[PDB]
């Protein structure tokens, strides 16, 4: 016992004191110093902790390789298992592996925080299949999330493992040689001989007992009934980490062969309760391929479920038994097992029974009919009898890896060769606090016939038997209930098809009897080639990959927490408010102090400077007297380890006295709770405008917020020096300047005493433009008070609850227009939920108003905005910065004008489009207005017109599935709306060896700023990029810098760098002249010798900026970035799910500095857009407490979420004279283009409604953002969504 | 190293900028702030670095002038902030060659 | 006989041959290029404080 | 040296010549390797530059 022995990257590890509560992720990072594996959620949803596990399987007598999430893997399950991390397959210090090389060169890595886990997911695949199919290559990443790339590049690059200029050359890719893959640990292979012995581990609070035989398992359970079993820990791991649970004694049966046995008997196939889903999946698939269709009906059912069950990492460790016994109300398997009466063999020392699963198995919430000394031994999924058909459906928010809203298992058995029901079972998940069977409804059908009437009765039955009270947990009452009837309808239609033999059904119906299908992907990228005669050394204009791609693809790239820890470094865990608004009447730390390693509890009282922080001094560093939102920081605990601070922080007792809370925009308006006074831009004559307008439309629209979900959450390391109040901080932020002065204000020391350094961020998107100071300042206080360096990285849920997100908008519009579709008047009043703090909320509203016009000329217009002061975490900036909201509202009422007029949308839009020279509503000339060219080119290459026909034909031939097609344009104002922020500095040193070191005020987060800056300096200085290097961003090299935001960082820092290079070239001239034939090195040295300085600054101030809302005059932007997108979708009017078929984008980036970075920026922003408009949605309780706090409940776009055909194009011949090297900001502009998916869906919803609902060609139904499957399904009204007062009114 | 170079340099900048020494600070020496430096030797470090600091202070005073003029009665803090707002760089190098 | 004898702390970063050194010296420039010559990496990769 | 030490910070002790001038005919580290905590012995051979 006691000794835990495993291997990591070939090297043998012998841990003599394994603690049962230790995960592999923590071990690899803390104990083994291998920071390649990252932490992104800890719930198993992102895959940033993916590692490969190899072991010798007995039963197959072979070495197996599988992926697994290190964050959920207890190390005590790894005895004699060989772990493989990212750093274990290659590196820049030796040689990258084909996987790491391709993803890097393919531009499949931006901030690169997700890159390691994705490299391992693709690695495991290749390690199992050296020649995968395009389909297996995709299914490999269902447990992996990327927030930067838009996924397209990751998939195109790896597509080369399968089976005009271009962004990469696959011919230069090194071929994969398996004969060179690290061999299985020889020692580890000799141990396979020795008979497994029972091990035992003792951690701080838990005891782990690894059983080796069934007999021992049964004995253990007898002696310790309360002891929990753990196999995959993908359930227990969540309960301990998130549910604050303590299972003091654990038993792992994983080794026991009988719990891993697979048997093919006459009744069906049997699996041991420890078999991993991936195994069950493998077995079943082979069973389906070999046995007749009629015997595999239930098998195919399980397969459809396992199909959208987590990802590869979870299915490789999750046990069949584990799923059943956990008894989750939303289990995807139990429903199927119950509808088929799957045989369950339960045992205990002495006893042994076998009972079929049925409704009685799940007595109450999360409980089953097992004895406290019983353990599930095996499961026998049944073969399928004649005249017996099965089906299994599941529907969530996102198709790939997600918790089901409603899931089911459906089975029917008829009398021999008849259509008469003998047995009928309908079992659902997501309708109760346990899996249930609609027995009442199914009884009334026994002996009845499979017909239109049965369909009618059942739906009525289900609708009554599975009703949900308004206060239903999880809400979505209507959608959930509709899904049970719709699911049955599909079952009903499918059975008819199946009762049709073959060796029938309506022509427009079979489509509703078909399982999900992935069509083959097709992506094209086209940008412009560089001038035929340009130096091969002038990289500007070429698709140069991100200078750090390789190191990110190898785990060598360093992120804040990756930075080693000091021997005396302490950890900080924030203690936050659990009430939306209340008084703090008392804080008790008696419990905390008792936790091992507890150092101290920090609160407002400890701050030496002022507790007044935030961009407008309306926030606190630490809450004092009252809390004003759930998650509001009250204090923090410091301890010797993360675990200890976390536990200690969890028992700090805060006693509140609630106060009247204002949660929604409504109450904000109701109670008149705002920040500042109304904003406004008015032009023309409204009264006069509507008065001349043929038609007038009024409405109200809503757009949900959004969580940044950068893979690397907020993080800060504070190092107190000891002298003069000096402190050095390593922070994941886009605003070093504010971090610097805020930290100084809190401490009360001059700003010159504080140093902030930013290597790189694993994602920012604005979530880190200012809200990062919430963590920085807290860590700084702990450093200050303790004297030791302190650090803190927020957990996903803390990040989601505290950091704030995108602003939710509420608009009340009214637009007048002519029959032709010409807008004559407009009036939109915007309201944004600002949070318990001003922060950036105000400038965001302005950017919104500057974009309520999108690309259209509106003679008479008026827009206003208010900031709703609510008791929610203060919202902040988010890629788009208010622009996306305004553009959305603009395109909503525009879409309505088209419907109302009865005219094609492109036509309505095009005629309303601005024209070269026009003035915006804020009076600014649109010079170099290229939307027209983008519009024409997009329409043409997308084949819009030819495809619109295609779309309608489909809609005609299809009854339960429709297709939408929409084409949207956009224009983004480039520049900070605050004039004084449009400045940038740069410091450049040339060392005596000729090597250059550049430093600018800009920070890197995956956008490729440092790459672009190197390219600029290399062109500027006329030397290879190899001689240039950018190490980081720091407050002592370039002071008073504006945050890396507004998409101008390239525009302004590149100009600052450029200037510096010039000073350098000027100083070096005298020497280049004296020695024309000399090298760069010669001149530099000559200049050093002649005592000429090789160090200068660079600076830039953007000219002619300064708009006034007072006089609606003055430039607000330096210029505009334009772009057009055309998307096509297909919805399933019966479930709410949909698939993006194809999108076509044409962006005007001007003369691109790097077409690989720009395009990756276009595809990336675009996907975060479709995410905002159709997938991402946050939920809060009425009292202001967020529900969605992890990837499991907050679904951002997955690999399988991008348009099947993703085509991007950068407009040719259109240099932008306003910015460095004729380029244009490409950061935010494209994000709104994801709206084309939204309006494409709406287009499909119309087709649906015209099918079973109204008959009004010009009906205007409200569809808010995000257009989730709930909103989509509910808008597809039919006999389902559709199907007793004493007296009436009449 | 104990000779008092940083003290002397603060004194020079304080006279140069005409502000109390309290508002000035020297934290350390690093190859990324001032490259290709000669060793701190030959007893000239005060002579030469002080001249380099001095020069820097001048560039600063020159950049801040327009603001001192626009607001004679203002404080050092007022002018600096005014210069930041007007997007005027508050960072410069200094150099000296004997 | 300076009271503090010679002393150096080297911190390898892990990327691009980057290294940060905390040294008791009066010649950061030579420390910088000598360290670089020994490692064989551009001088811009080495930081001396 | 007053600067705090990293949790994984290692220590180096120079191995010097005891002869005023001579040939190095052999270097043996068998004894060193036996000392608790020994990580490695560096010599001219290890220098990358
Ligand atoms: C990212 C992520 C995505 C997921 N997606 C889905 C999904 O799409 N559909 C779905 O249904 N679930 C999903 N889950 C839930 C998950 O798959 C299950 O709870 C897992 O199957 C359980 O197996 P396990 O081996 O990990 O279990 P464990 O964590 O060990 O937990 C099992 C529980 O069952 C008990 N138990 C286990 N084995 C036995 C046995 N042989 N005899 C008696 N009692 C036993 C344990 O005591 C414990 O209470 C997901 C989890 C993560 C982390
Ligand atoms: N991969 C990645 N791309 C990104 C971000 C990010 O955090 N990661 N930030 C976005 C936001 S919100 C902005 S404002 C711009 C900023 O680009 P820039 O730094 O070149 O100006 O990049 C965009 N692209
Ligand atoms: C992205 C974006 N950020 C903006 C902004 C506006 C005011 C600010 O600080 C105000 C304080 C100093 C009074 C900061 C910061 N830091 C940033 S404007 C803008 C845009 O896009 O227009
Ligand atoms: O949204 Mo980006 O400006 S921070
Ligand atoms: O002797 Mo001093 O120049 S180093
Ligand atoms: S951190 Fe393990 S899946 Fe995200
Ligand atoms: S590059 Fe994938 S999450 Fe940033």
């Amino acid at each position: 016992a006691d000794e835990l022995v495993f291997f990591v990257n070939g090297k043998k590890v012998v841990e003599k004191n394994a603690d049962p509560e230790t995960t592999l992720l923590a071990y690899l990072r803390r104990k083994l110093g291998l920071r390649g594996t990252k932490l992104g959620c800890g719930e198993g949803g992102c895959g940033a902790c993916t590692v490969m596990l190899s072991k010798y399987d007995r039963l197959q007598d072979k070495i197996i390789h599988f992926s697994a999430n290190a964050c959920l893997a207890p190390i005590c399950t790894l005895h004699h298992v060989a772990v493989t991390t990212v750093e274990g397959i290659g590196s820049t210090k030796t040689r990258l592996h084909p996987v790491q090389e391709r993803i890097a060169k393919s531009h499949g890595s931006q901030c690169g925080f997700c890159t390691p886990g994705i490299v391992m997911s693709m690695y495991t695949l290749l390690r199992n299949q050296p020649e995968p199919t395009v389909e297996e290559i995709e299914d490999a990443f269902q447990g992996n999330l990327c927030r930067c790339t838009g996924y397209r590049p990751i998939l195109q690059g790896f597509r080369t493992f399968a089976k005009s200029p271009s962004l990469f050359n696959p011919e230069e890719f090194m071929p994969l040689d398996p004969t060179q893959e690290p061999i299985f640990p020889p020692e580890l292979l000799r141990l396979k001989d020795v008979p497994p012995k029972q091990l035992r581990f003792e951690g701080e609070r838990v005891t782990w007992i690894q059983a080796s035989t069934l007999k021992e398992l049964l004995d253990l359970k007898a002696q310790h009934p309360e002891a929990k079993l753990v196999v995959g820990n993908t359930e227990i791991g969540i309960e301990m980490k998130f549910k604050n649970q303590l299972f003091p004694m654990i038993i792992c049966p994983a080794w026991i062969p009988e719990l891993n046995a697979v048997e093919h008997g006459p009744e069906g196939i049997s699996f041991g309760a420890a078999c991993a889903l991936s195994s069950v999946e493998k077995t079943l698939l082979e069973a389906v391929a070999k046995l007749p269709t009629q015997k595999t009906e239930v098998f195919r059912g399980v397969l459809e479920q396992l199909r959208w069950f987590a990802g590869k990492q979870v299915k490789s460790v999750a046990s069949l038994g584990g799923n059943i016994i956990t008894a989750s109300p939303i289990s995807d398997l139990n429903p199927v097992f119950m509808a088929s009466g799957t045989k369950l063999t339960i045992v205990s020392r002495g006893t042994r029974r076998t009972v079929p699963m049925d409704h009685t198995f799940f007595p109450s919430y999360r409980k089953t009919l097992l004895g406290p000394e019983e353990i599930l031994l095996s499961i026998e999924i049944p073969y399928s009898r004649e005249d017996e058909f099965f089906s299994a459906f599941k529907q969530a928010s996102r198709r790939e890896d997600d918790i089901a809203k409603v899931t089911c298992g459906m089975r029917v058995l008829f009398q021999p060769g008849s259509m008469q029901v003998k047995e009928l079972a309908l079992c659902y998940g997501g309708m109760a606090d346990r899996t249930i069977s609609a027995l009442k409804t199914t009884q009334k059908q026994l002996s009845k016939f499979w017909n239109e009437k049965l369909l009618q009765d059942v739906c009525a039955g289900l609708a009554e038997e599975l009703s949900l009270s308004p206060d239903a947990p999880g809400g979505m009452i209507e959608f959930r209930r509709t899904l049970t009837l719709s699911f049955f309808f599909k079952f009903y239609l499918t059975v008819l098809k199946k009762l049709g033999k073959d060796s029938k059904l309506d022509p427009t119906y079979t489509s509703a009897t078909l399982l999900f299908q992935k069509h083959p992907p097709a992506n094209i990228q086209l940008f412009q080639e560089v001038p035929n005669g340009q130096s091969k050394e002038d990289t500007v204009g070429r698709p140069l990959p991100h200078l750090a791609a390789a190191m990110q693809a190898s785990g060598e790239a360093v992120y804040c927490d990756d930075i080693p820890r000091y021997e005396n470094e302490l950890f900080l865990r924030l203690v936050t408010s659990t009430r939306a608004h209340a008084k703090i009447k008392s804080i008790d730390v008696s419990e905390a102090q008792k936790v091992p390693g507890f150092v101290c509890f920090l609160s407002a009282d400890d701050i030496p400077g002022s507790n007044e922080t935030g961009l407008f001094n309306d926030e606190t560093v630490f809450a004092k007297d009252t809390v004003t939102c759930v998650g509001h920081i009250i204090g923090a605990v410091v301890a010797d380890t993360p675990e200890h601070a976390e536990r200690a922080a969890h028992v700090v007792k805060v006693t509140y006295e609630d106060l009247p809370a204002i949660i929604t925009i409504e109450d904000a308006i109701k109670n008149n709770s705002f920040y500042g006074s109304e904003l406004k831009i008015e032009k023309g004559d409204l009264k006069k405008g509507f008065s001349e307008a043929d038609n007038v439309v009024s409405g109200e629209l809503y757009i949900g917020g959004q969580d940044h979900f950068y893979l690397e959450t907020h993080c800060t390391i504070a190092i107190p020096k000891g002298e003069e109040g000096e402190m050095e901080l390593f922070v994941s932020t886009q605003n070093a300047m504010k971090t610097q002065s805020f930290v100084a204000k809190m401490l009360g020391v001059p700003v010159n005493r504080i140093l902030v350094r930013v290597k790189r961020m694993g994602g920012g998107f604005g979530g880190k433009e200012t809200r990062s100071t919430l963590v920085s300042v807290a860590v700084a206080l702990a450093a200050y008070k303790t004297g030791h360096p302190v650090r803190c990285m927020l957990d996903r849920n803390e990040d989601m609850l505290i950091t704030g997100g995108r602003h939710p908008f509420l608009a009340r519009y009214k637009v007048g227009f002519m029959k032709t579709g010409t807008i004559v008047a407009l009036e939109v009043d915007h309201y944004s939920n600002a949070g318990n703090s001003r922060d950036l909320s105000h400038s965001i509203m302005e950017r919104a108003l500057f974009h309520m016009d999108n690309c259209y000329k509106i003679p008479n217009i008026r827009g206003t905005g208010r900031l709703c002061k609510t008791n929610l975490s203060s919202n902040t900036a988010f890629r788009g910065f208010g622009g996306p909201q305004a553009l959305f509202i603009a395109e909503n009422w525009m879409s309505e004008v088209a419907v109302t007029c009865g005219l094609p949308a492109e036509e309505v839009r095009w005629k309303n489009m601005y024209k070269e020279g026009d003035l915006t509503h804020f009076n600014q000339r649109l010079e170099g207005f290229s939307v027209p060219r983008c519009w024409d080119e997009c329409l043409k290459s997308s084949q819009y017109y030819a495809r619109k026909s295609e779309v309608d034909k489909f809609n005609k031939e299809n009854c339960w599935k429709k297709r939408g097609l929409c084409i949207i344009p956009t224009k983004f104002g480039i520049s900070f709306t605050v004039p004084f922020l449009n400045q940038a500095g740069a410091l450049i040193h040339v060392y005596t060896d000729g090597s250059v070191l550049v430093s600018h005020g800009g920070t890197e987060m995956g956008q490729g700023l440092h790459t672009k800056m190197v390219q600029v300096a290399s062109k500027a200085l006329k030397i290879p990029i190899s001689k240039i290097y950018i190490s980081e961003t720091s407050t002592n090299t370039v002071p008073n810098s504006s945050p890396t935001a507004a998409s101008v960082s390239t525009d302004i820092y590149g100009q600052a760098v450029y200037e510096a290079c010039q000073t350098i070239l000027k100083r070096l001239e005298p020497f280049k002249k004296k020695n024309p034939d000399g090298s760069w090195e010669d001149w530099v040295m000559a200049a050093y010798q002649d005592r000429v300085s090789l160090s200068t600054t660079g600076f830039y101030r953007t000219p002619n900026l300064g708009y006034s809302f007072e006089t609606n005059s003055g430039n607000a932007f330096h210029y505009f970035t334009y772009g057009v997108a055309c998307s096509e979708v297909e919805i399933d009017c019966l479930t709410g799910d949909h698939k993006n078929l194809r999108t076509d984008i044409v962006m005007d980036v001007g003369s691109s500095l790097n077409p690989a970075i720009d395009i990756g920026q276009v595809e990336g922003a675009f996907v975060q857009g479709l995410g905002l408009f159709t997938l991402e949605e946050l939920h809060y309780s009425p009292e202001g407490s967020l529900h969605t706090r992890g990837p499991s409940t907050y679904k951002i776009p997955a690999f399988g979420s991008i348009p099947t055909e993703f085509r991007v194009s950068l407009l040719r011949d259109c240099p932008n004279k306003k910015a460095i090297y004729a380029s244009k900001a490409v950061g935010e502009p494209p994000l709104f283009l994801g709206a084309s998916v939204f309006f494409a869906i709406k287009d499909a919803i119309r087709a649906a409604r015209a099918q079973h609902t109204n008959n009004n060609t010009k009906e205007l139904f409200r569809l808010d953002s995000p257009a989730t499957p709930e909103k989509i399904r509910n808008a597809c009204v039919d006999k389902f969504t559709t199907l007793k007062p004493w007296s009436l009114r009449v």
